[PDB]
């Protein structure tokens, strides 16, 4: 297995996910790619509502931990039982930067939280895509999606903290071009996996 | 002033909670009925995709409370600083009850979740309608409703117990007539609330 990316909006975990899935797969692994929130029926309505609703930051984390649930249960415990190699672009580091760090929940109920919906699976390897928010942001610009500053330099500095307190996390620097920044990844895959 | 009730499928709860709304604002209380999960308008879809999707229980539990979590922020907390009487079919004693001895998830682990989605916010009293399941299950099969007799059994068992464990819930024998269990009610009111 299990590989999460991770990382503030912008850093560049949709692109790089989508570059190791269909690397991976070329090389003869038999591959599922994720999105959290999202990935199942259920979790994409959820998905939906958490972008487009105005929800208070409570009934988010909760939707957050239940798109997690859903996607565990139906297809991420099923796969890793296959021998499946499973990318998340998201997963329970994303929630403890956000709705922890970010919005000023409480970590060891995410915490807990993260072990209820994910019945205790963990990556073998969280690559945490670091860019400055100035950077992120400039990228999002350009594509017409907006992130709040001031929320994002909580949540990046979040994501560093974790990096040093969590398990099996690797610091990428995302600020590279596209295929140096690949190169990085395969560089830290080369730890756990051929 | 907060007025939750609880209880198995077909106790009575829809029916009474009507009741009392229409009594209460007869005799001008400035009242609100909402029901769980739903209430809002996310809660509406979250209640929608509990009623008509195959869930796994933990999923179940965290959009249970998510609908919780909204109905709390939007609409109950804003009411009670109001003054106004609200009233909810079905609270978190649902929660434990359902998903705690029905579906045996940890119990201490729903009440915390429980006690997050309403920031502590806690009923004036609890009317436990208190059935048979039998009686029930007749009772909702006049309605083309079905529910599970094994899993319903261990619900029961599990809301009486909450009534001895946790504070202000009277359990009301419901069995009896429509009237006569909404008399019951009120004489239980009256230990909280002019009525
Ligand atoms: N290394 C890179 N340098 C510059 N732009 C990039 C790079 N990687 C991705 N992008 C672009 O930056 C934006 C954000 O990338 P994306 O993969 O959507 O990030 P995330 O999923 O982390 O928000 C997109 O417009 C994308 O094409
Ligand atoms: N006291 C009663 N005796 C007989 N039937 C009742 C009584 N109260 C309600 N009913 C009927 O039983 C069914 C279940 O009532 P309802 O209020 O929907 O229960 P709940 O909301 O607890 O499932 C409905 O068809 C309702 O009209
Ligand atoms: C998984 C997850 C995402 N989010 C947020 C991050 C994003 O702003 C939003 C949608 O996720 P995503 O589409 O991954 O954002 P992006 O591509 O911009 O990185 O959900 C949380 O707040 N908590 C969570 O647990
Ligand atoms: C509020 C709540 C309801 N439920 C269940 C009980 C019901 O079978 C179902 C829908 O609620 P509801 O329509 O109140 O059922 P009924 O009118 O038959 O009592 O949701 C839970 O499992 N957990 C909960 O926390
Ligand atoms: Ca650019
Ligand atoms: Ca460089
Ligand atoms: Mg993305
Ligand atoms: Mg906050
Ligand atoms: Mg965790
Ligand atoms: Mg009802
Ligand atoms: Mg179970
Ligand atoms: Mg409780």
């Amino acid at each position: 297995m299990l590989i999460a990316f991770e990382g503030i909006d912008g850093s560049g975990k949709t692109t790089q996910a989508k570059k190791l899935y269909e690397y991976l797969k070329q090389k003869g692994y038999f591959v599922s790619l994720y999105r959290e929130p999202g990935g199942t029926k259920v979790g994409e309505v959820l998905r939906e509502i958490l972008l487009t609703e105005e929800l208070d930051e409570r009934t988010e984390l909760l939707l957050f931990e239940a798109s997690r649930s859903k996607l565990i249960e139906e297809k991420i415990i099923p796969d890793l039982k296959r021998d499946k190699v499973v990318i998340l672009d998201r997963f329970v580091l994303s929630t403890i930067a956000y709705q922890g760090y970010g919005k000023g929940l409480d970590v060891e109920f995410i915490k807990n939280l993260n072990e209820f919906a994910t019945r205790g699976v963990k990556p073998d390897i969280t690559l945490l895509l670091d860019i400055p928010v100035d950077i992120a942001l400039r990228r999002l610009k350009e594509k017409n999606r907006f992130e709040n500053k001031e929320f994002l330099e909580k949540v990046r500095k979040g994501f560093l903290e974790l990096a040093k307190e969590e398990e099996n996390v690797v610091v990428i620097d995302a600020s590279g071009e596209e295929e140096e920044v690949f190169k990085e990844i395969l560089r830290a895959l080369s730890g756990v996996l051929r």
